């Protein structure tokens, strides 16, 4: 194939198969263009894996490419694609404020002056 | 592996392939415990496949083995097994009678007026 992505060091590679029995598959469900499903990794093998396998931003993984996400011991079947985020659905709108919202509005509050 | 089945001879996979192109999926659906799906064949191709794919008493392919369909060029990933119905419903309840069921009444009844002798 000629690893499409970041290879893993044989030591990296060592240490992180160290949780692959444990990797969990949830069932797949689908809807009206694509078939889902997520693996759960035990948290341990987070700690394991390489940084740059990670988004500095966020501190979730990077997106990865095939070759890397088998290359952690995942293994599914053929096409499956690794994405990051997954909307609900359209009837349904997700919200949040900061914690500290009020110090926020209370900034802007004398700002007004 | 090696081969489960009967394994078509050089003449019958040069003879079927001809079809492969052609062989048509239906998209998949699933229920609780299985997904589906159906492939369906060119009918000159049912004319081309080997007799003893055949159930004899309906004229449709009998089960294949993974590596018998795989043989007739039909291509599928990982996991699919062949199954020859899909039953209905619990609440319905399939029937069927024979054209001629009177044929063989017509001889039990006949049946019954010569051994009834019984005097």
């Amino acid at each position: 194939h000629a690893f499409q992505g970041r290879k893993l060091t044989d030591q990296e590679r060592a240490r992180v198969l160290e949780f692959q029995d444990s990797i969990h598959y949830s069932p797949r469900y689908s809807d009206d263009n694509y078939e889902y499903r997520h693996v759960m990794l035990p948290k341990a093998m987070l700690k394991v894996i390489p940084s740059d396998y990670f988004n500095s931003e966020v501190g979730t993984l990077r997106i990865l490419t095939e070759d890397e996400w088998r290359g952690l011991g995942i293994t599914q079947s053929l096409g499956w694609e690794h994405y990051e985020c997954h909307a609900p659905e359209p009837h349904i709108l997700l919200f949040k404020r900061p914690l500290n919202y009020e110090a926020e509005l209370r900034a802007a509050t004398a700002a007004a002056q």
